[PDB]
């Protein structure tokens, strides 16, 4: 019931992993390495993404938002986006139903 | 499509409680604890996530206490009674559903 999205990070590849779910969301914790990039992603349902260590750029449509520690972002359902790792990044993903 | 930044004007001179962002579903609500502030019998409407982004909190739900360090995630529903305690100059973020 308490998951620890700082335990266990390991920056050597692209990590995605689901550390939680209830009927209402999907709590993903994704390690990416300094340059690593997560292109044309796009999210079934409406997602939130926030930065929990390290730092990012954020591209939807055509801005690149960037995203240092603590910075939150949420997307509509099936919206296009981007992910570059400026640093080696912690980042949560929560997926909604 | 907004952009919120929960460690942007972080003050721990006093317990502070805000609403970054909220939809007809969620809400995001970010939460800064000076050490040794507490939250006492908390009663959520509907379901919640607690999220430590900095320091260290103790999330007490019925008996058993869990300490949350930086980065530790809790989920629970609705109709839940909760205590937080704050053990370190703490942000926490809150994520409340509506219905």
């Amino acid at each position: 019931e308490v998951v620890h999205f700082l335990e266990g990070v390991c920056f050597e590849k692209l990590h995605i992993e689901v550390l939680n779910e209830n009927s209402s969301h999907k709590e993903i914790r994704i390690c990416m390495p300094k340059g690593a990039v997560m292109d044309k992603h796009k999210a079934p349902g409406a997602i939130s993404v926030q930065v929990l260590e390290g730092k990012i750029v954020f591209e939807v449509g055509d801005e690149k938002i960037e995203m240092p520690k603590g910075a939150l972002i949420s997307l509509e359902a099936q919206v296009l986006h981007r992910l570059d790792a400026l640093e080696n990044s912690v980042i949560r993903l929560s997926l909604s139903k």
